[PDB]
């Protein structure tokens, strides 16, 4: 098997070594119905040609750490599938209201705050060029929609938030001259997030390749949002259009998701959204079941096996 070039077909799949661990199977959506591993399964039955992992730096039980990834970017790899590495500066899950930098950089100065980041990054990426790979796409961070590791690189300290940014920037170029650096927000329909982040790194000579997003719009349906899921998609088309016209960047979406029962309304997310404006899009840990951690409802499996959604990569 060879990589594929052109529009990224992605799954995020961090979860699957855990996963294998805790003894979970998946299978062929088809007659047959047969056990496989999951990213083959991925890659012959759902089209994904590209794989992300999430990174991080001290976590409590070894999952998303260097060692962890490295397992699966290889597997990854292997299957000749392209990668994408996602860090999240923190020991535990970056989102926009938990933006925590890990417990073992607390009581650095900026400068060695920013070198620690530097480090990681480069610690990570050359193990990876060790083995054998070497990623497409990098983050640094994951939708640090108020910035990262706050307060201090909070939006709210812009020159610190640039210098930290920048720092992870020339760390992934430093060993992978040819990343594309992705600075990844939540909340692909809302142009302001993008507008705040991207202004700021604009005055401030902050450096990235791509722009991300996330797009989880069935919120809308759920909550009675007038125009529905469907409205958050076109506001999200909008906004892809505004950021390649204002900055001229390219844009990723690096995760989507919905219900795991809204298999043809997934369908028609994704199929609507591959025709938008992006390098790529990856569904974020399509195979966990249904109530996986804490009740997460959002892959896109039922009964261990891909439902139709991903049928829009096939």
């Amino acid at each position: 098997v060879v990589k594929e070039e052109g529009f990224a077909r992605g799954a995020d799949v961090s979860w699957l070594t855990q996963m294998e661990a805790e003894g979970l199977k998946f299978y062929t959506p088809d007659e047959n119905r047969q056990e496989m591993e999951c990213m083959d399964l991925l890659r012959d039955y759902c089209g994904v040609n590209s794989i992300r992992l999430r990174v991080w730096v001290n976590p409590k039980d070894g999952w998303n750490n260097m060692n962890d990834v490295i397992v699966k970017a290889k597997r990854a790899e292997r299957l000749g599938l392209r990668t994408m590495i996602d860090f999240h500066f923190s020991d535990t899950w970056a989102d926009p209201g938990h933006q925590e930098m890990p417990e073992a950089w607390k009581e650095l100065s900026f400068d060695d705050l920013k070198i620690a980041l530097s480090e990681h990054v480069k610690s990570v990426l050359t193990a990876l060029k060790a083995v054998g790979v070497t990623p497409e796409w990098v983050q640094v961070g994951n939708e640090t929609t108020p910035g990262m590791m706050l307060p201090v690189g909070s939006v709210d300290n812009p020159e610190q938030l640039t210098a930290l940014n920048n720092a992870g920037y020339d760390a992934v170029k430093a060993i992978c001259p040819d990343a594309k650096v992705i600075v990844h927000l939540d909340a692909g329909n809302d142009q302001w997030v993008y507008n705040r982040m991207f202004d700021i790194l604009q005055a401030n000579g902050g450096k990235y390749d791509m722009i991300g997003m996330s797009l989880y719009p069935y919120w809308a349906e759920q909550e009675g949002k007038t125009g529905g899921w469907l409205k958050v998609a076109d506001d999200c088309i909008a906004n892809i259009k505004h950021v390649k016209q204002k900055y001229n960047k390219p844009v990723m979406i690096c995760e989507i998701g919905m219900p795991y029962d809204q298999a043809e309304a997934c369908k028609q997310l994704i199929t609507k959204m591959m025709q938008a404006d992006v390098e790529g899009i990856f569904y974020w840990e399509p195979q966990a079941p249904n109530g996986y951690n804490d009740g997460y409802n959002l892959g896109c499996f039922d009964n261990n096996a891909p439902t139709i959604a991903l049928d829009a990569f096939k």
